[PDB]
This record gives C-alpha cells, structure tokens and sequence, in this order.
C-alpha cells in the first residue's frame, strides 16, 4: 500500500529533512519560564501555562515523560513551524536541578471541547473542521502523520476563533512501503488499520480520527465510536461499517486478522448514517455533512479522502464563502 498524495515527499528532500535522530536540539535553561497554572497531562508529558520571566510573554511549557523519541517531536515542529494552525514551538528547555527536557510554546486559551462541542452550530463545526484540515493537509505536504488527531489535542480559542494542532509526540515521517507502529492513536480514534494490525498506514490514518471527530460533532454522540477495549473498538465500527465490508478490506490487504475477533464480530449490515439524525441532533446535520463523514470513515485507507480533496467539499462551501 501507497499514500495517493505527498508520496515521494520525504525522498525528494535533503536527508536532514527527516533524519531526526542526527538532530541535535539545543537546550536552554527553564528557570526563564515561571510555570504558573497546570492546564492538564498526559501519558507523555505535563502541561502547564507559563510566563517567560525575562519578557512577560505568555506561553506553554510542556515537560516531557527515549532521546529518538524527543528529537523526533522536535524535529517535526521546526519542520512544520509556520503551517496555518500548526502549534508554534518556540523553545526547547531544561531544568537545571531535574534536567529533565521540555518544549515552550506558543499560548492558545483553549475553549474545553466537551463545553464547546456542546454550544457549536452547523456553521461553527464546518468552520473548525475546515481549520483542522488545512493543519492536516499542510503537515501531510511536509510528509508527516500526526497519528493523535482528537479533541484533546485541537486547542480551539472560541473567542478569537483560533485553532491549533497540538501534541505531534506520536507524529512520525511517511515513507513509502515503511512499517509502523500501530500502537498510536487514542482508542475511540484509532483506525481500522491500527486495530487489525496493518503497519503499511499513513496520512489516511488522520482522515479516519478526523472523520471520528465529525461524527461526534454533528451527531453529538462523544466520542463516536465508544470501545472498551482495541477489540471492541472494532466491533463497534463494524456495526456501523458492516462486517461483510471489513472482510473485505482485510481481503483485499492480505491482512491477518486476530482469530479473537471471529467471536466478538458478529453479523451486522451497514448502517446509513441519516440512522444516527434524531431531534436534539437535527439542526448540525445536513445532507452534505453525511456525503462528507461518508467518505471519510471508510474502512479502505486508500479510498479515503485526502485532506486537499476534503477542503473542496460541498460541506465547506460557506466557510469558503
Ligand atoms: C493541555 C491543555 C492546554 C490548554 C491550553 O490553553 C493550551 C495548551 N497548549 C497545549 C499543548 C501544546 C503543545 C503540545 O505539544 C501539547 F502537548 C499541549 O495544551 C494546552
């Protein structure tokens, strides 16, 4: 399997481009920044509001939980930085007691998704989706997978209407033919490949979690797809997707799948999403929405829209306008 766009990206640039580990980030010292407010973590950092002593400007600092690994991060942020709605890094630091590395960047005043999804309109959800894809469509053009797309890690400022792609920690260089890692990805946003064990992924991979996205903002129904387990995860898109079109998929791949999943699967047909439209949800939908998700949660990668072929949907016609 190949990316259908930004295939040969990585290949046409000087090795530097995408030879992380040869780089060598340079790291200044954190007692600069006086980390005033915690706004939240994860399983590979901390993060916290601060203020950059010397000039008062407000940032974030984020204290990072291998060295392959961090200059992997760094790297992909210099190469993306100045991408429309890409988060601005703007210094790579350490503790001098701890030692401990950590990444400054630019402040966003993030509006938290499960009050703001609430209080969106049909306008309001075409106009972020619109903003989140030129963020994908530019870091795919600079061949790198975000592999994290998520609510968590969209900062929307709904005052300024303001969007920035955060979190790159599990962003990795496409390559052609290249095995990844499936273990990435939160579990309501993992794709169909991640679950069968498919390492041939790429920038389709995002197109999935944001299609995820759209589903829970126009339905209401946070997150989507609500698996227990990475098991279940796809007994619950295939009742949406059907089995019979899973089969399929894993036919056509030549993709093993984990003999578990013959007693979970079940028998189920796909589903039209007009199923999921009820009263309280009415008003976020509309036929151009659903052609939009349609094409987005497909199970074959490679039929799913890139993100450039997203942005010149009908759904986004008056958030061009
Ligand atoms: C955590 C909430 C949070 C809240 C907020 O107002 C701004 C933030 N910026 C980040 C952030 C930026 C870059 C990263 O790589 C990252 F992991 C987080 O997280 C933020």
């Amino acid at each position: 399997s190949r990316a259908r766009v930004y295939a040969e990206v990585n290949s046409l640039r000087s090795r530097e481009y995408w030879d992380y580990e040869a780089h060598v980030p340079s790291w200044g010292n954190q007692d600069d920044y006086q980390l005033v407010r915690k706004l939240g973590r994860g399983k590979y950092s901390e993060v916290f509001e601060a203020i950059n002593i010397t000039n008062n400007e407000r940032v974030v600092v984020k204290i990072l939980k291998k060295k392959k690994k961090i200059k992997r991060e760094v790297k992909i942020l210099e190469n993306l930085r100045g991408g429309t709605n890409i988060i601005k890094l703007i210094d790579t630091v350490k503790d001098p007691v701890s030692k401990t590395p950590a990444l400054v960047f630019e402040y966003i005043n993030n509006t938290d998704f499960k009050q703001l999804y609430q209080i969106l309109t049909d306008f309001d959800i075409r106009f972020y989706m619109y903003e989140l894809l030129k963020a994908l469509d530019y870091c795919h053009s600079k061949g790198i997978m975000h592999r994290d797309v998520k609510p968590h890690n969209v900062m929307i400022d709904h005052q300024q209407k303001k969007l920035r792609l955060i979190d790159w920690g599990l962003a990795e260089f496409y390559h052609p033919a290249q095995e990844y890692n499936v273990r990435v990805a939160s579990r309501y946003f993992k794709g169909p490949e991640l679950l069968v064990d498919y390492q041939m992924y790429d920038y389709s991979l995002d197109m999935w979690s944001l299609g995820c996205m759209l589903a829970s903002m126009i339905f209401r129904r946070e997150p989507f797809f609500h698996g227990q387990d990475n098991y279940d995860q796809l007994v619950r898109i295939a009742k949406v997707l059907g089995t019979e079109e899973l089969y399929g998929y894993l036919k056509k791949y030549h993709i093993d799948l984990d003999p578990h999943f013959n007693d979970i699967l079940g028998q189920h047909s796909r589903k039209r999403w007009e199923n999921f439209i009820h009263s309280e949800n009415r008003h976020l939908v509309s036929p151009e929405a659903l052609d939009l998700l349609d094409k987005l949660l497909r199970y074959d990668h490679q039929q799913r829209l890139t993100a450039k072929e997203a942005m010149e949907h009908p759904y986004f016609y008056p958030v061009v306008k």
